């Protein structure tokens, strides 16, 4: 499913994504616009041989378990196919997990070069929250 900006951000928002761990609900939907241009079936294979999953592009080494790659840990405990679902609700809660890792939302290089330090607030702008 490919998401408007404002459903997506009201979804998120309905997942408790606003302002979780500090980050307000724009860098949330800049880096869903950045990483998989708010599409939940996006897959993006990497060097390493892992693979970037769904609306958010978790990473198959360390979150989720395709049974194809090196050295994989399944830290979120779901097949990596379940991000790509339609409900996010899964993106979310693994995303979650990966906020609260330490690195922040660095963890995403999209959100890192592309929306952390500019107006995010304007992602939502317009939206009915």
């Amino acid at each position: 499913k490919v998401f408007g900006r404002c459903e997506l951000a009201a979804a998120m928002k309905r997942h408790g994504l606003d302002n979780y761990r500090g980050y307000s609900l724009g860098n949330w939907v800049c880096a869903a616009k950045f990483e998989s241009n708010f599409n939940t079936q996006a897959t993006n294979r990497n060097t390493d041989g892992s693979t970037d999953y769904g609306i958010l592009q978790i990473n198959s080494r360390w979150w989720c378990n395709d049974g194809r790659t090196p050295a994989s840990r399944n830290l979120c405990n779901i097949p990596c196919s379940a991000l790509l679902s339609s409900d996010i609700t899964a993106s979310v809660n693994c995303a979650k997990k990966i906020v609260s890792d330490g690195n922040g939302m660095n963890a995403w290089v999209a959100w890192r070069n592309r929306c952390k330090g500019t107006d995010v607030q304007a992602w939502i702008r317009g939206c009915r929250l």
